[PDB]
């Protein structure tokens, strides 16, 4: 399948990445490669899971499956839910631990749009 690399901060604005371009009824995996950065360095995520908040526009959440938290850097699969939408699309990571059995966000990245083309 395809990758879509990006560097993704907490502290700053998202607005200045690469532009992802994802296809909409595609036959392969579609997959968002993340570098997470605090104040333009690596963020640390170890003990806390990353997922993707994918936004409603005028939500759907997705915990991620591979990521190394320790060189700050997740791959998202895009999904049906993620792809639908043709046209722009806004989401962030949301990095969470559980706790009383449910999940509790430690911290997020900041917004970030893709593209889904068709």
């Amino acid at each position: 399948m395809t990758e879509h690399f990006i560097t993704l901060s907490t502290t700053e604005p998202n607005n200045n990445i690469g532009i992802v371009k994802l296809r909409h009824a595609d036959v392969n995996s579609q997959a968002i490669v993340a570098q997470i950065v605090e104040n333009g360095q690596p963020k640390n995520f170890e003990g806390l899971q990353p997922f993707f908040c994918l936004m409603a526009q005028e939500v759907s959440e997705e915990s991620v499956v591979s990521f190394d938290a320790k060189n700050g850097t997740l791959k998202y699969v895009a999904s049906d839910n993620a792809l639908q939408f043709v046209g722009r699309n806004e989401a962030y990571f949301s990095f969470r631990k559980q706790e009383g059995g449910r999940w509790i966000e430690q911290f997020s990245t900041r917004t970030f749009h893709y593209i889904v083309e068709k």
